[PDB]
């Protein structure tokens, strides 16, 4: 039984939005970081929401039919984890779930996010210790 746990491999200091801030905003930081996924949060960092690039993809396929604030565009439906679970059973439930990026909150503020990057650094350090 290994001990880890999501706040020992989840992405700190992520970088977010306002809900406020547009698609626009979202498509550059994206852009600017190399990024695919921008938590939205309110002023004293409280998770409301989550946008990916295939979020920001779909609003701009649907338009053609870069404004629209980031409170219209991201889901309702938030999901979430605590920094203590374990990473093993944190994973599985993202993967029978097809989540790709898992928000890490501590009290309703957001602390972290568990992302692919995160597994395949992960996955590296396991095999790095396999190979040792």
């Amino acid at each position: 039984s290994l001990m880890i746990k999501v706040e020992d491999m989840m992405t700190r200091h992520p970088h977010t939005l306002l809900r406020t801030h547009t698609l626009n905003d979202a498509k550059h930081l994206m852009e600017a970081l190399d990024i695919r996924h921008v938590p939205i949060v309110d002023a004293n960092k409280k998770l409301l929401g989550i946008v990916s690039q295939r979020d920001l993809l779909a609003a701009q396929e649907s338009s053609l039919q870069f404004e629209t604030p980031l409170f219209e565009v991201m889901h309702t439906d938030v999901t979430s984890v605590a920094p203590q679970a374990g990473l093993k059973e944190s994973a599985i439930y993202m993967q029978k779930h097809k989540i790709g990026c898992l928000p890490v909150v501590a009290k309703d503020v957001l602390v972290g996010i568990i992302t692919d990057s995160d597994f395949v650094t992960i996955a590296i350090n396991l095999l790095e210790l396999q190979e040792e």
